[PDB]
């Protein structure tokens, strides 16, 4: 959520229950080059599948040899 | 049988994306005393959390090898 609503990621957040969870944990699903992140919260869950969509050449990484 | 039906599989579902998935799979979360079942589909995601209440006898799912 922010002061802009255009392109975040394709994530959906569904609110269910109000029962406490052990910890707000995130699960990553990786199937067929598809990532999915699940946020378990005490008021709902966020599930966000990403087919490496945001994976562009940003920043440009280069590992220092050693 | 009729219009009386407040009982349903209490799962929250949203349809997002349209990319084919490797397998419509389910991940079952068990954190604390909370169970959750996540359906990955090629056009949506179903997250069904169960704090151990939706225990009905049907479906009969042999655990698809995660």
């Amino acid at each position: 959520v922010g002061s802009e609503v255009s392109d975040k990621r394709t994530c959906v957040s569904l609110t269910t229950q109000r029962l406490p969870v052990s910890r707000i944990k995130t699960y990553t699903i990786t199937e067929g080059s598809l990532r999915c992140v699940i946020f378990i919260t005490k008021r709902g869950l966020k599930v966000c599948c990403d087919p490496q969509a945001t994976w562009v050449r940003d920043v440009v990484r280069s590992m220092d040899r050693k």
